[PDB]
């Protein structure tokens, strides 16, 4: 609970810190600390990277990420819920993948590596009666094989599903595992990176010197390939298959997908809680996407599925960059925002969290965005 521990963990996306509760949690109730959620994007240190900026322009804010490789909206979910009150009233970042929505979902690998006990028994021993949010939770998680292992919990699960509020003398059987996962949570470092990154800025923040920085970066990072990527991730990652990749996604759809569903949780517990929130929606590089066929029609058509979703719940607040596909350097990779995009994401970022300007969220969720047909909707026929 050491302040410097604190800072330490804010930038770590420990997957201690992220399945816990003492540390995130504390946290979260301090004003300073602002949840960022969102993937592996998040720990791409650069000059223009949400943590560098606040730290160097001296802002009133610290961002906590949440977001590490392969955590979607289920995972993220489970963070928010056992925060419980501490979040209540927060502001928000909320980093959307397109990646996330594929066909089936999250992969088993990437629930498993989040799959956290102690935040799964924070839910059950949360719930004072049963919501459609909770019945389809219940859904998912019976589905997951590491789920199954626990018998007692599987049980419960079950009568959740079923609509029905599981006795206290049925999660009492729980009860003291859940304690022994507190006691341990209780009791059981990118800072020197982020300093380093800030002192590549300028001492007064200007858009344009940064814009400027954030070109010569990108550009010489970017010079052992034709499509813009970051060397060490091209000469790791692409070089050894880069024939086999060309057209390799021309048929990839991220339109339709049970991560409309999970993305749902997320919506009702940050409306529950009354969060402000500020979604941002990045494209995929247009050089990558020009290579491997994927199609930007077909991510423009998910942007308007999950902008649909957001507003005509009240969630209004959104950064929609799909369409800065062909913008030099906005992306590291094929996949993550980068020295442009960061920068971009911040024009957005810092009026928000500074208020700036204040605008304020009524939430009408709509639960029929847990439904199988919301997942597999056509986004063309959507009107608002």
């Amino acid at each position: 609970s050491n302040p410097e521990t604190i800072r330490r963990a804010s930038s770590s996306m420990s997957v201690n810190v992220l399945k816990g509760d003492a540390i995130k949690n504390y946290a979260l109730s301090e004003k300073q600390y602002i949840p960022f959620f969102g993937s592996s994007e998040l720990s791409r240190i650069s000059p223009f990277h949400p943590s560098v900026l606040a730290e160097k322009y001296q802002r009133n804010y610290r961002p906590f990420l949440l977001g590490a490789p392969g955590t979607q909206s289920l995972s993220q979910y489970m963070m928010m819920r056992s925060a419980g009150d501490a979040m209540k009233n927060k502001k928000v970042v909320f980093i959307i993948s397109p990646q996330w929505f594929v066909k089936n979902g999250v992969k088993t690998d990437y629930f498993n590596t989040y799959y956290s006990e102690l935040q799964t028994y924070d839910w059950l021993f949360s719930m004072k009666k049963v919501t459609p949010a909770d019945r389809y939770l219940a859904r998912r998680l019976l589905t997951f094989s590491k789920v199954k292992e626990n018998d007692t919990l599987t049980a419960i699960l079950q009568t959740i599903k079923k609509g029905k509020l599981p006795l206290p003398e049925s999660l009492n059987q729980l009860r003291s595992q859940w304690n022994m996962l507190k006691r341990e949570d209780e009791v059981f470092d990118r800072q020197q990176k982020i300093d380093h990154e800030s002192k590549r800025l300028p001492k007064q923040y200007q858009e344009t010197e940064l814009s400027i920085l954030a070109n010569q970066i990108g550009e010489r990072e970017t010079t052992n390939n034709p499509f813009g990527l970051k060397n060490d991730f091209y000469t790791h990652r692409i070089r050894a298959h880069e024939p086999e990749l060309k057209q390799s996604q021309k048929n990839w759809d991220y339109r339709f997908s049970p991560e409309f569903s999970d993305f749902q949780l997320v919506l009702d517990q940050l409306a529950k809680n009354h969060n402000e929130v500020l979604f941002i929606i990045p494209p995929v590089n247009e050089k990558w996407s020009d290579y491997t066929g994927l199609s930007q029609e077909m991510l423009q058509g998910f942007a308007k599925k999950i902008k649909f979703q957001l507003n005509s719940q009240g969630f209004n607040r959104i950064a929609d960059f799909v369409n800065q596909a062909g913008t030099n350097y906005f992306m590291e990779d094929t996949i993550h925002l980068g020295w442009k995009g960061w920068l971009a994401a911040d024009q957005q970022i810092r009026p928000f969290l500074e208020e700036n300007h204040i605008t304020a969220s009524k939430y009408h969720l709509d639960d029929a965005f847990f439904s199988k047909s919301w997942q597999h909707q056509i986004p063309d026929k959507l009107q608002l």
